């Protein structure tokens, strides 16, 4: 994922109070009393990659002339859109 | 994967019909007639990064000892969970 440093404000402090509370439930370290959280605190963002859509670069012949088309497609709705249409273009 | 050559043929031809159909609505090239789509055809996949959750690495003091806590948070439920809790560790 992506990593970033956050500071030691009340949100970060309560993250430390969470960890000490859960550890005291397990009971392997003995009764711990939360003191403070110090720098550096690291926050990692976990992502899932998913397809938003597609794009296409076409060479299409129409009425015996050759054009360049640029189409986009949405993954979920399957709806298309024509972005560009230039011609006549020389063959590739 | 970002950019790729896709083959021509049935799915590609229907993209060529769409581009001509859309362009016939504008009319700057006049009434066209779809002929065929030729090589090379490019496909560009567009991905979307959605957040699955977060993870925090902390340096926590408790009962005058310094521990390293790894806690996790969900993006949808916002629920916290302690993954690891080791110590004492040397300070940064």
């Amino acid at each position: 994922g992506e990593w970033e440093i956050i500071d030691i404000g009340p949100f970060t402090q309560n993250l430390g109070k969470f960890a000490v509370d859960e550890e005291n439930k397990i009971g392997q370290y003995g009764r711990l009393t939360f003191n403070k959280v110090i720098r550096p605190c690291m926050k990692k963002t976990i992502y899932e990659q998913v397809v938003a859509g597609y794009e296409y670069q076409l060479y299409v012949y129409a009425s015996d002339k050759l054009f360049r088309a640029d189409i986009s497609e949405d993954y979920k709705t399957r709806g298309r859109k024509l972005l560009r249409f230039n011609g006549p273009v020389p063959p590739p």
